[PDB]
């Protein structure tokens, strides 16, 4: 497909484009500290899926190039959201999100990630230095609507309950794939020092959704059939933003008042830990010839 927005950062990408929130990255939902302290990019510290990587010929030495760098997504204790100058900061939730925007704009983008057949891809890779807490939720990846919610989500952990239930859940430590009613599509496990290879095709016409998945070097293959997805909004209430990064819910503190449990934007238990997850291969393409599968391939996809 054609590219729409390319969240692969460039290996000569640096902390001061984000700190100055330019392309591809929106930075503003975080915590106060600067986009860089929260985001950082992993240079050759990190080799990022290999599906995107450019090939060498002779193939001795050397086989491959990577075209990106990873990158380390943090969240701790600072990370509380105030959505502008006057919202009331978002203590419930542990949140550190990039949002694609091309020419310094997510407006003038959703236009083009909301018609017609989209591809969004991202990888996954466990950060082994500040581990996820898999008794929380966290929601990692989605396209999120005016209103809120999430035409799609990949989310990690153990699901939000108000009572809380037994914790961690039954394959907190896998990875899922949500539509927008929060059905659960896909999951698979987390496994560590492995990059989980994602696409997540969004039909806007018809309100359907595809996954497809694959691991480290191996070529995505479809894991769901198209699938209808149509409690997403008719017209443009149903488009929105791509996030990915960590939004982080609490646990229910029954110290609190009933009436403000289910309230996870301001109230729960969250303790003042770091934890991270490393980003590479994201970004978004139409179906133009078909989808990219990795290491230059295409597939017809109807």
């Amino acid at each position: 497909g054609k590219v729409l927005w390319d969240g692969r950062a460039p290996r000569n990408y640096t902390s001061f484009h984000l700190d100055a929130s330019v392309d591809p990255y929106l930075t503003v939902v975080k915590g106060p500290r600067a986009a860089s302290i929260y985001t950082r990019l992993l240079g050759r510290e990190v080799t990022p899926t290999p599906l995107w990587n450019d090939r060498l010929f002779p193939e001795v030495p050397y086989p491959a190039v990577s075209t990106e760098q990873a990158l380390l997504v943090l969240i701790g204790n600072s990370s509380v959201f105030t959505p502008g100058s006057s919202g009331r900061p978002q203590t419930g939730f542990r949140r550190t999100e990039l949002i694609a925007q091309v020419n310094g704009s997510n407006i003038d983008l959703i236009p083009i990630i909301g018609k017609g057949r989209v591809a969004f891809h991202f990888s996954v890779l466990m950060d082994e230095w500040h581990k996820l807490d898999m008794i929380h939720e966290h929601q990692l990846v989605f396209v999120e609507p005016s209103d809120g919610s999430h035409v799609f989500t990949l989310q990690v952990g153990s699901p939000f309950t108000n009572p809380t239930g037994p914790l961690p859940a039954p394959r907190a430590d896998w990875l899922k794939i949500l539509n927008h009613n929060l059905d659960v599509l896909f999951e698979t496990e987390f496994t560590d020092e492995t990059w989980h290879n994602f696409a997540v095709i969004v039909d806007w016409e018809k309100r359907t959704l595809q996954v497809w998945y694959s691991q480290n070097e191996n070529n995505l293959v479809w894991v769901t059939p198209v699938l209808p997805n149509e409690t997403v909004k008719r017209g443009t209430a149903g488009r929105g933003d791509f996030h990915f990064g960590i939004l982080k819910l609490p646990l229910v503190n029954v110290a609190d008042p009933p009436e403000v449990r289910d309230d996870v934007v301001h109230y729960g238990i969250q303790p003042p830990t770091t934890h991270g997850i490393m980003y590479s291969g994201v970004f978004i393409e139409d179906l133009e010839d078909g989808l990219s599968v990795g290491n230059k391939f295409i597939q017809e996809v109807a």
